[PDB]
């Protein structure tokens, strides 16, 4: 599915996501937009053998199980397909594991390099929410 700007914002504030660890919604709709143009079946090669998945490609070096990574983690108890879903709830759940680990949301690099530091009230400018 590629969701609309202001329907993403609302699917992701009913998950939770407006200020969680202090991030407003603003940042997860922009990182959304540079890590997927919000397409749930994104989907990235990375250099490692690894693969991004979903809306905010979540890494199987880590994160998920793509049955391809070898010697790869899956901290969110999920396989990666399951992050390919219309329904966002278990990139959301899994992002929340991500942006709590220490590093916030320097985890995702389109964040860091396009939205860190930006107006990113702008992306939610305009919906009902
Ligand atoms: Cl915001
Ligand atoms: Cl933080
Ligand atoms: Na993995």
């Amino acid at each position: 599915k590629v969701f609309g700007r202001c329907e993403l914002a609302a699917a992701m504030k009913r998950h939770g996501l407006d200020n969680y660890r202090g991030y407003s919604l603003g940042n997860w709709v922009c990182a959304a937009k540079f890590e997927s143009n919000f397409n749930t079946q994104a989907t990235n090669r990375n250099t490692d053998g690894s693969t991004d998945y979903g809306i905010l490609q979540i890494n199987s070096r880590w994160w998920c199980n793509d049955g391809r990574t070898p010697g790869s983690r899956n901290l969110c108890n999920i396989p990666c397909s399951a992050l390919l879903s219309s329904d966002i709830t278990a990139s959301v759940n899994c992002a929340k594991k991500i942006v709590s680990d220490g590093n916030g949301m320097n985890a995702w690099v389109a964040w860091r390099n396009r939205c860190k530091g930006t107006d990113v009230q702008a992306w939610i400018r305009g919906c009902r929410l």
